[PDB]
DNA sequence: GGATTACACCCAAGACACCAGGCACGAGACAGAAAAAAACAACGAAAACGGCCACCACCCAAACACACCAAACACAAGAGCTAATTGACTGA
């Protein structure tokens, strides 16, 4: 379980899902932190297909999977390639939350 | 009560007479003195250690002066007006 630096998606737990032998990126599921192109011209919630695609936009639609604004690629719940080093791959140890998320 | 008159008494002057203790004179002797050998004590010739005293510091202990300094500066009252962040950096 790694976290991300920079963008929007910064300090939130991220899990590695594939790990790529590139040693470029490698891939991470993460709750999307977006508004469903509905406010810009937020919370951690669970991503919404339907409502991404009534609200339109920039969608690529391949029934479980998603490809939207920010060339963004979700599954039924983000998986995108991030660099190594725009991660911290060493000092998460999370909680039972998250794992349910995810002495 | 010293002096006068009257009265009693005894003891030394005045002789002799036995004899013997002290003086003129002479002799052994011991305190005393000249002299020698040798200390020696109050009369001077000097001092040299306890007794004052001054340099050269300390040594604390204010006196003063200089500057630094922090706090203080009447009540109330009405109104308007302006600003309360703005470049800009960097993922996307």
């Amino acid at each position: 379980w790694v976290r991300l630096k920079r963008g929007i998606y910064k300090d939130d737990i991220a899990q590695v899902d594939y790990v790529e032998p590139s040693q470029n990126t490698i891939s991470l599921k993460m709750i999307p932190r977006i508004d469903y192109d509905r406010i810009k011209a937020p919370p951690q919630r669970l991503f919404d297909a339907e409502k991404i695609r009534s609200l339109g936009g920039d969608v690529a639609s391949d029934g479980d999977f998603l490809i939207f604004e920010g060339n963004r690629y979700s599954r039924k719940f983000l998986f995108k390639s991030f660099a190594m080093s725009a991660v911290i791959t060493e000092g998460v140890k999370p909680t039972l939350s998250e794992l349910e998320k995810f002495r």
